[PDB]
């Protein structure tokens, strides 16, 4: 049992405080988000709609998972004379973001999927192995860390985070082959663009292993802080700041599609303060 | 009585958090799929608006649903050092889905009924039948399984399940008959989607039963996981990835109608990455 | 002595019933409220009062029935396979009248919102119905409920003879709307509204029987069944009758484009059947 | 005389019932308000929606405020042998309609003034909301603030103050309802008139309401203060929220058929047609 | 050596105050999202990020003063000596910050929103200005109440030091942007922008001055003040300030319309004086 639980450190009234700050920030970050992606749904095509809806559900998700989070965090630890000591649902603070990655993670895939121009046959396997890959992924790492011996064997608390880390490879690959397949079709200014987000959302993904791992190394009421603090910025900056690279490249290749005169947009699309799209209706048609 | 009511069992540390976990992850999972809903309902015609309604108020109501489940769940057991011991409300969580069931089941019959081309009172009275029918099966179920003798009644538990059988069997007869008389009517593409779309959506309630009968081959801490964990599986499964099938169909269907010039639509109607509509407006009018 | 229905014991079946029903009507509302908020455009601006009232009353009745819900929840206490009723029993009955207090007068609207009604004789009807309808609940409650604590026989025949006397109001001015409006309206119109008209008033009669019941006696059995029909006929009456009254609006709106007095947006369709295509108002140059 | 705090009062079981059915019933009312106003919004054009957010507004405070005032009801009370007897929180009951009424007043301002006709409009909003702020602000610092609303002295020096304030918004209320009815058309004239007379008239319940504790306290005294409050704001922040709706959407329709700007939906009123529906002319860029 | 705020007990009066202003606030928010939510079609697409922000910044500030009400309720304890701080009545004051931490970055990327700096330089711009803003708060935060429960008097000024370094780079960046973008824009527009610059930066100062009461001592009348004039502080800014973008953005929107650069659906009205007329795109062939 070489594995110290986190949820086991008793916690000071400032490290206790600094938690909640994050948190909460981290819940207004995504409602404020939620309602930028709601407003801003508009601005894209119906062919990259898939990419609007992803985020917005992601966000959504993120939302609703850390009330949760925060509940728990309050009815997870009571106050006395040495800080804030650990209960039997504190646990349940690190269970939840488990939750939030088994839904989260799946939605970005499909997020990033979208945006790629896999077409007919090739992109529907792509998407069934990624979501299921990203779902297993979260699954294995809460089966060791949570679920198997109240997360008490050191043994599989690693084993399933290696098994979790074959489903991470597998992910990785799937969606790095549809992103370097659609690179070349795509154009210049758009190739860049997808590259980029591809490389955004993917590299981020690394902190979360290492801050799995961190346990080992001891138990801390500073510890636990740092394991909670960093998942949650890591959340926020993923989450949010990776969500608009996707949005981008739907916008670019709408207002392309636009120009090249495939389709037509209602609202002119602007990128940068730079004018990408102008404003067009659809041809008046008499039906028969 | 042979019967083991799966709310006695008690349950392990770890059981307590595998359930939390999936009940959690389905309420957040219609949530993203209620989100996706709402946002691509104009992607699809008027004609088969009543699709897109009948979707979003199945997830609607399964979200809501879970919310209940997972609060159940929550106040129904309390932690003895060896497991959890049930509450006297834990029977809720299991009576809860049922309620769930009773509305969602009838709103999936409307929505097969709506892509399919079923039209005229014939059709109206096929509706009546589906949502009486899918409506009392899972009543009679929750009357045997909950209701009576508090679930301890062998005899009540078998004779009400095929009751049930009885209209589950009247619902399937009735939706097969609907998509096998609109099949012919639908073009190619269309008639091999609401085929795909039939199957899928009444294959998966085969599932359902099976967990129903599973208590009378005992009660214990793991068979109540695998009942609770497989259901919540299956309503996901079912209630999401089968919710795309009748969508895509009434998007074709969309599609078809402006291509043969039946119709307008306002945007391009895209299904797999190919375009099946182009953009539409309709002519202006003078009075 | 009037046998309060609050006061009687309930078994173990009859609590998981009347729990099933009163959430399966709350959520059967959720399903309707999110159909009629979808299903709102399908209609034109001359009959969109039909369409916001029976949005209102949908939501009316969702929040409605939480409330009934949570007062079933905290006025029943458990004493191994019997619950006996607490202090705040009688509040389930109360939530019920405070929901059809705003509901019935909404429904009243939405009839006469569909009804030909023209000028001043549409209003004035409109004040009548509601004022009654308001005023019909609130007798009823105060005879069931406020008075005597709902113990005093006199007062429960009394107020529900003052109740009859307002229904007998409502349904003169509705039932003369419709009678009136019906010889205007086109044959399939003229069906529909009757229907609606006949549908809507017709079951009403349920609540008055449901409430002399307890007259009859109190028993677990007999509390039950005047929760569970009272529920029933709510979800039957608010729900079933509510797409009438939706029907006759998107007709009259059809018919209004095929006349071409006014023109919609998009084909509106009932049962599978086009009643009207598509439509976009003439452009204007302003003087500008 | 004497001020008698209403929250001192103990309550019966059917006066405790009566009180939680008129707040629910005016809560759902004003849902159903919120959900009509919201879905009606786009029967008014661009100049004059200013009245449809404000009135949506309004009614979104009202509902929040009076789910407050519900819950300091179920928290405010205790249940007991001789009814139910006044807690801690009863007065948080009384505290919060004033807050209601601090932000719910003002927004009334700008919705009457947006359906009114220049730059010294910005200055009678800023003097109606101040004006209307401060009113109910002074009424509830001498009704609770001071000495726990147990002082007779300020519960009606303060009341004055108001009213000094209640007099300021009537009168910019007033005269910009004067000064704009010649300029509209004869049938707008008559709306507006109506509009303002309907919207301000009410007002003077409420401070008949405030000064009813001075001839004395008791169980069915609070339970009148309250309910009439509420059916109050019920007829006022709804029935009249239509008047202002209306004189828009004519407006919206004089606009219309004068050939000023174009409306995407044709708009009725009583079941008569006031604008046919119309597009914008397509632009070249 | 610090006189913490949550220390001090409260009056009935003061208990009574500060709960109607801070529920004042929060349904003043309601009142103004719902505004903003209604009136977000009146703006072009160009600016639409403007909206966005303005939106986002009020529901932030709703949901925030409802925490810090539910605090305020659960933070003291009604007695014979009026109202005693518990241990919870510290959350009170955290929570405000929390809403600045979210609120204050929101305000910087809708005032760059409506500024007219254009490629990386903006976005650089907006990268500083988030981060500067954020880094400002939770430098106030550690101090007043992280470090040692805010009784160490030197973080409590060092810390406070710290942030007015970051409020000096968030002022200068923002500044900047608004006298790039101003030669521009329109004279009307140019006048516009500036107010609203002016306007969004001077308030901030109150913040940092009602920060340092403390060090004067502790009271159950400066503990109200403090808390009554940084709410008071919150709604005006974050509303009355809210509708300068927004009519910016407006402006220029009706200006892109009229020059002839982008048609828009609707009439553009600007204090019932109409800015532009109502347009609809070319019918387009593919
Ligand atoms: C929006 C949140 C995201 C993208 C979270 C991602 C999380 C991971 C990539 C987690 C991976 C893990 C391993 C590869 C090994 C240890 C267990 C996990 C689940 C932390
Ligand atoms: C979205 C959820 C669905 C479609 C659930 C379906 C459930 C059934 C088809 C249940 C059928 C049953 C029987 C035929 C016998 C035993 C009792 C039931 C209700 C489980
Ligand atoms: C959505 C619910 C509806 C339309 C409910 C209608 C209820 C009534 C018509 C009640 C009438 C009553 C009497 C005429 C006498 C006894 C008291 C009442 C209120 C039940
Ligand atoms: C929507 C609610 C409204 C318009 C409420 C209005 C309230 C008043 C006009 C109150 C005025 C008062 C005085 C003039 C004197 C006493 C104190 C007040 C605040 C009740
Ligand atoms: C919408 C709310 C706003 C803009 C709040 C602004 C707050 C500040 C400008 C705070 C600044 C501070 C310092 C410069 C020093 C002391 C600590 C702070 C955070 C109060
Ligand atoms: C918007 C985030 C809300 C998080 C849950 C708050 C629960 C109540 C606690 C308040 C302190
Ligand atoms: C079986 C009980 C629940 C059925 C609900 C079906 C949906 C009803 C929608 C009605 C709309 C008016
Ligand atoms: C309209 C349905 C009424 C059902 C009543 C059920 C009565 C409960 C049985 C136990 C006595
Ligand atoms: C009006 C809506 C209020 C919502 C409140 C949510 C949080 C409640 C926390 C209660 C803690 C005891
Ligand atoms: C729409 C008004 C509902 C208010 C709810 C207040 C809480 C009641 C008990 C739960
Ligand atoms: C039963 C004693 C209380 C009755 C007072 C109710 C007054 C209602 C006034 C409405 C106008
Ligand atoms: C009762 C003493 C406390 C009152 C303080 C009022 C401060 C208001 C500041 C407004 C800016």
């Amino acid at each position: 049992t070489n594995v110290s639980v986190p949820w086991g450190a008793t916690l000071s009234n400032a490290e206790h405080q600094l938690i909640f700050y994050f948190l909460v920030v981290a819940a207004l970050a995504f409602v404020a988000g939620f309602i930028r992606t709601y407003i801003t749904r508009n601005e894209v095509g119906s062919r990259y709609r898939t990419a609007v809806s992803a985020r917005l559900g992601m966000l959504g998700v993120a939302l609703l998972a850390y009330i949760l989070i925060i509940v728990a965090f309050l009815l997870g630890y009571d106050s006395t004379a040495g800080g804030w000591v650990p209960n039997d649902g504190a646990i349940n603070i690190f269970s939840t973001r488990y939750i939030e990655w088994t839904v989260s993670v799946p939605l970005l895939t499909i997020e990033l999927l979208a945006v790629c121009a896999t077409l007919g046959v090739q992109a529907r396997r792509n998407t069934a192995i990624a979501v299921t890959a990203t779902g297993a992924m979260i699954f294995c790492g809460f089966l060791g860390a949570i679920v198997i011996d109240n997360g008490t064997n050191t043994g599989a608390f690693i084993l399933w985070a290696v098994i979790s880390c074959v489903f991470w490879v597998i992910a990785n690959v799937v969606l790095i082959r549809a992103v370097r397949q659609s690179l070349p079709t795509l154009t210049p200014e758009s190739h860049t663009m997808l590259k980029s987000a591809a490389i955004v959302l993917l590299a981020g993904w690394v902190v979360y292993p290492i801050v799995y791992f961190l346990p080992l190394f001891g138990a801390s009421g500073g510890l636990t802080t740092t394991i909670l603090i960093t998942l949650t910025v890591a959340d926020v900056i993923v989450k949010l700041g990776f969500s608009t690279q996707t949005h981008r490249v739907a916008k670019l290749r709408t207002a392309e599609d636009v120009r090249a005169g495939d389709d037509v947009h209602p609202e002119s699309i602007w990128i940068s303060s730079v004018k990408q799209s102008d404003a067009g209706l659809p041809r008046e048609v008499y039906l028969a």
